[PDB]
């Protein structure tokens, strides 16, 4: 995970970042459709922080 976050991703989010990164580096787009309140707003920040770090 990007150390830039000053935060910890949960298990179900860290694998979710890997999905986000894999689609990005393979040049394709996707839907993060997780159930409400699971933290989709957080996984969103984590992929930007990866593109930064
Ligand atoms: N890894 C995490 N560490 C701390 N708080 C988290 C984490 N993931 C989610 N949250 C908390 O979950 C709450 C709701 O998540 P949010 O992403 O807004 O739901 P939604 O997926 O509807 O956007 C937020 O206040 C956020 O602080
Ligand atoms: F349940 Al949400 F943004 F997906 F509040
Ligand atoms: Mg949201």
């Amino acid at each position: 995970q990007p150390k830039l976050l000053n935060c910890q991703l949960k298990e179900y989010q860290l694998k979710g970042l890997n999905w986000l990164v894999n689609l990005y580096e393979q040049g394709i787009n996707g839907i993060l459709a997780d159930e409400m309140g699971l933290g989709k707003t957080v996984q969103s920040i984590s992929v930007m922080a990866y593109l930064a770090e």
